[PDB]
């Protein structure tokens, strides 16, 4: 069957309409109000105005020949308080979105949580509180009841490492905590929510259920430093999902984690796929504190994020996952931010982005030719959007967005992808 050539977005990053049609606030709504949290002082309002413009956006995907569209459902559009009351206008929006995708020949590839936890849940402890896992499963069930007749793929979480560690340890993401115990509680309740949601999704009819993990394959001279980095970036969530329990803690004297008996058996429920997010490797040397690794500077060209461009790392990563994971893999996000400027021309020339995608597609197809059960590849992103703590200062899109007109202008990378999908 068909390799899913796709593009990916998330709800808070693109939709806008933050306060319309009964949407409740998210942690990112409250976080973006804090001075210094977002680099340019911006928020997800209006973002790309996709809640209004999704029909034109879907025509943009169809014009490139994209066969799948990875997107998230904004929990607070569906349950404005995170639990109980349902918002029928939220569900109607995603219901209409899916019908338009199907009518365009595009496979919906739906993420349930892409970081926008309902603010009402955060007020009761968010992912630090075990109840949030159960709230998450009831949300997952409400979404599949409405959408699983037409949406084949549901991923429970997107990048729980970011939600746990950026969100609760480094403070760079919502809800902006800086506490290792909180991050470890959050990591565990994310996983538990995942496990609970898998069985709620299958009881509601979801045909393929998975999770999306990010990975940063680690390289260095000292195997012990490489191994501490590997446990933190790559094994922390994947090992529990594979039924191997947590890996040995990468942290020195970690605080306790509220693991109840049988939690890990829920976490390791059978899935249909693993989503693999990859942007860059980490290069590490022996370090010393709570997390004893020193991160080294990029060994090659880097993007506007400072992230090293190392397409062979996606190959190494897929070959490893392909031996260890007993389900098909989808590269559910891969992309690069380079400075784009539009001064009115009909195409934004982004040769460095094009170069980055071409070499990463080549690495991934090579992993597949060497035996890996890799069934799709999704570019981050369809279009420039709100990049979390970077706001609108970093652009990953195949389409440039002139935010004030909300016009979408194709980049060379959009044309490169269109031809790439047609060749394949």
């Amino acid at each position: 069957e068909k390799f899913l050539w796709g593009v990916a977005t998330s709800a808070y990053q693109i939709e806008g309409a933050t306060q319309e049609d009964g949407r409740g606030p998210s942690i990112w709504d409250a976080f973006a109000q804090r001075p210094g949290a977002i680099r340019d002082g911006s928020t997800g309002e209006p973002a790309c105005d996709h809640y209004r413009r999704y029909e034109e956006d879907i025509a943009l995907m169809q014009s490139l020949g994209v066969r799948a569209y990875r997107f998230s459902v904004a929990w607070p559009r569906i349950l404005p308080e995170g639990r109980g009351r349902i918002n029928p206008k939220g569900l109607a929006f995603y219901d209409r979105l899916v019908d338009r995708l199907l009518a365009s020949g595009i496979t919906p590839f739906l993420t349930l949580y892409h970081w926008d936890l309902p603010l009402a849940l955060e007020e009761r402890g968010g992912w630090r509180s075990r109840e949030t896992a159960f709230a998450f499963a009831e949300y997952a069930e409400a979404v599949a009841r409405a959408l699983a007749d037409r949406v084949p793929f549901f991923a429970t979480l997107n990048e729980p490492w970011c939600s746990a560690f950026l969100g609760h340890w480094t403070g760079e993401h919502a809800p902006g905590l800086r506490n290792l115990e909180a991050a470890l509680r959050a990591a565990h309740h994310l996983l538990l929510g995942h496990g609970l949601a898998v069985e709620a999704l299958r009881a509601a009819g979801a045909r393929r259920v998975g999770i999306v993990l990010n990975f940063a394959p680690a390289y260095g001279e000292d195997p012990e430093a490489v191994d501490v980095a590997d446990r933190y970036h790559n094994r922390f969530f994947l090992d529990p999902i594979l039924g191997k329990g947590y890996p040995e803690s990468p942290f020195r004297d970690p605080p306790p984690v509220p693991i109840l008996s049988r939690d890990l058996e829920l976490v390791a429920r059978p899935l249909d796929f693993l989503g693999v997010t990859y942007y860059a490797p980490v290069r590490v040397a022996p370090g010393t504190g709570t997390l004893p690794v020193r991160y080294l500077p990029p060994e090659g060209p880097a993007t506007a994020m400072g992230w090293e461009v190392y397409p062979e790392g996606l190959h190494h990563l897929l070959k490893r996952l392909g031996r260890e994971v007993p389900w098909p893999l989808y590269v559910t996000e891969n992309g690069a931010a380079y400075p784009d400027l539009w001064t009115g021309e009909a195409v934004v020339e982004d040769p460095e982005r094009v170069a980055y995608l071409e070499a990463h597609v080549e690495a991934a197809l090579r992993a597949r030719e060497e035996g890996v059960d890799l069934r799709g590849y999704f570019v981050w992103s369809l279009m420039d959007n709100f990049e979390w703590a970077f706001g609108y200062t970093r652009r990953f899109g195949l389409y440039y967005v002139d935010f004030p007109s909300q016009r979408r202008i194709p980049k060379r990378s959009a044309l490169w992808y269109r031809e790439r999908i047609a060749r394949a």
